[PDB]
């Protein structure tokens, strides 16, 4: 079937879009290259559909079907809990999409009767109607991105109602959050902080004779996403134990919402229809997944590819196995994409096998290696810092929702580039502004996250470990992308840098509590009078667990 059919009607914006980054004293003093700096907007929304609209090629085979029961076996043992109308509630972020029934985010979370009463009928619909195809908006995202030498046209969001979106937690919440891991086991990404994801990629790639690894790039995979993938991925949830409203509830979310539905557009005009993953329900990251690793497991048997582990986080796959040889290898690799190619996943960028792991590229990172101040080699995870950048840019001159800089420093945490250039100029901004104690929402595998700034050493060690302080002597390879990256965007170079933070750090040390914290940690790579740095006694106390059990991208969940 054809991924998407359009009526002709136009994807409009809700608002206006802005397209550039202003020139601002602030972001100005991060990169200056304002103009290699972009946001997408609806403008380009036609573009995408063009290359997201096509006609899906899926044959399955044995090993497809082999590969399903031994997935299916395992969800077995799974028992899913029924949410309840209160606690799905709690789940749904402040920021969440209004509804269009009189009553917004803001109600669902007082539990506000008339939001609350709406959400019941929805829910007694769904058990009532297994049939009537339900309603979703079709919307274009606004992504911030650098300039490559066009540009990158804005990815389409597709979701329902708010109500609906209620709904799916109460039957797929615990659903989404436990079965995943109970199936595919260590190569559920999602399940990993990034200390752990690399702990795993190294000890899987050292666990191999000679390793041989390759990321997996699938071409627009929502839209390979099939009616018969959808209902596979369903089969697989039917395995829980379930209470009957939910098992009634998931059957009929499958077909009404799943595995296809109308296209509304923000001004109430239909644009066309959908067949194929819904990029905004709650379902989209488990069964990305899901079927992400089911088709890549069967993929490798056909391929006759050797002891396969793969780690597969949505629509982002890797993979590592015994190397047969260069040749032995290219070819195995070549028959692999074609049976993903059968199982409707074609790949956008040929895959091309490494044997260098630093040079495998796995949910836009890689695993590098830097040195504690033992001189021990300390492996870590890292990425480009151009998106990165880009963004931080431009959410210093702009008031953003999501503050993906304060995420970015959590997770990349250890980085040269997170240590050196965002903590640095975000702190010295929020000292200048004195902000150092105030709250802000940012994201760590699609939940959203209220974060206090002050508190990022303890977390930083909790999830990293005090070596993050002390790492130095990255490698070549990291510090010639370093080198790159900041050229490009007219970043200022190290030597300024670490003046800046020369400066931060006593800017911080002269105010004590958690603050002097910050500085005494966070920037002693600053100094070359170092200062011994032991466990931080607000570290254990953290319980950073819930921050890494499943993905949720386009879920709409909120971790209180
Ligand atoms: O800025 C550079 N080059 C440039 C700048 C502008 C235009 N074109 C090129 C430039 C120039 C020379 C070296 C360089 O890499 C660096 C910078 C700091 C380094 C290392 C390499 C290292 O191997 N080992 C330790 N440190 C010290 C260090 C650290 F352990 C942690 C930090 F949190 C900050 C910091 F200091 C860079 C880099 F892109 F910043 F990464
Ligand atoms: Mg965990
Ligand atoms: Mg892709």
């Amino acid at each position: 079937s054809m991924s998407y059919t359009w009526t002709g009607a136009l994807i409009t914006p809700c608002a206006a879009e802005e397209s550039k980054l202003p020139i601002n004293p602030l972001s100005n003093s991060l990169l200056r290259h304002h103009n290699m700096v972009y946001a997408t907007t609806s403008r380009s929304a036609s573009l995408r559909q063009k290359k997201v609209t096509f006609d899906r090629l899926q044959v399955l085979d044995d090993h497809y079907r082999d590969v399903l029961k031994e997935m299916k076996a395992k969800a077995s043992t799974v028992k899913a809990k029924l949410l309840s109308i209160e606690e799905a509630c709690k789940l749904t972020p402040p920021h969440s999409a209004k509804s269009k029934f009189g009553y917004g985010a803001k109600d669902v979370r007082n539990l506000s009767s008339r939001a609350v009463n709406h959400i019941r009928s929805v829910w007694e619909d769904l058990l009532e109607d297994t049939e009537t195809p339900i309603d979703t908006t079709i919307m274009a995202k606004s992504e911030v991105f650098c300039v490559q030498p066009g540009r990158k046209p804005a990815r389409l969001i597709v979701f329902p109602d708010l109500g609906v979106r209620v709904c799916e937690k109460m039957a797929l919440y615990d659903v989404v959050s436990t079965l995943p891991q109970a199936v595919m086991g260590s190569s559920y990404g999602f399940q990993y902080s990034p200390k752990q994801r690399v702990e795993f990629l190294v000890n899987t790639w050292k666990s191999k004779k000679c390793p041989m690894g390759f990321s997996y790039d699938t071409r627009c995979f929502d839209s390979t996403v099939t009616e018969s993938d959808i209902r596979v991925e369903e089969s697989i949830y039917q395995c829980c134990d379930l209470a009957p409203e939910a098992r009634q509830a998931i059957r009929s979310l499958t077909e009404r919402l799943y595995i296809g539905g109308p296209l509304t557009n923000s001004k109430g005009q239909n644009c066309g229809y959908r067949r194929c993953r819904a990029s905004g329900v709650l379902t989209t990251s488990c069964g990305n997944t899901l079927t992400c690793y089911l088709k890549a497991t069967a993929a490798c048997r056909a391929a006759k590819l050797q002891d396969c582990t793969m780690l597969v986080n949505g629509d982002d796959l890797v993979v590592i196995c015994e190397s047969a040889g260069t040749q032995e290898d290219a070819a195995a690799l070549r028959a692999f994409t074609e049976a993903m190619t059968r199982y409707s996943a074609p790949p956008g960028d040929p895959p091309q096998p490494e044997y260098d792991l630093e040079l495998i590229t796995s949910c836009s990172s890689n695993v590098s290696v830097a040195h504690d101040a033992s001189g021990k080699r300390v492996y870590y995870l890292t990425r480009d810092p151009t998106t990165p950048l880009a963004r931080a840019a431009w959410e210093t001159a702009r008031h953003t929702p999501i503050n993906s800089w304060l995420g970015n420093i959590i997770m990349y945490a250890p980085t040269l580039w997170a240590r050196m250039i965002l903590m640095t100029h975000f702190f010295s901004i929020l000292l200048a502004q004195e902000q150092l104690e105030k709250a802000l929402d940012c994201q760590i595998y699609g939940a959203c996250y209220s974060i206090e700034p002050l508190d990022l050493p303890q977390i930083i060690e909790r999830l990293h470990g005090l070596s993050a302080f002390t790492l130095h002597s990255y490698s070549p390879g990291e510090i010639n992308r370093v080198a790159s990256c900041l050229r490009k965007l007219g970043v200022p170079p190290l030597r300024t840098w670490r003046h800046r933070a020369r400066s931060v750090r006593a800017k911080l040390l002269s105010q004590g509590g958690r603050a002097a914290t910050c500085g005494r940690y966070l920037f002693n790579w600053a100094v070359r009078t170092k200062l011994k740095l032991t466990p931080i006694p607000a570290a254990s106390q953290l319980d950073l667990s819930g921050w890494f059990v499943a993905g949720y991208s386009g879920g709409d969940i909120y971790h209180s």
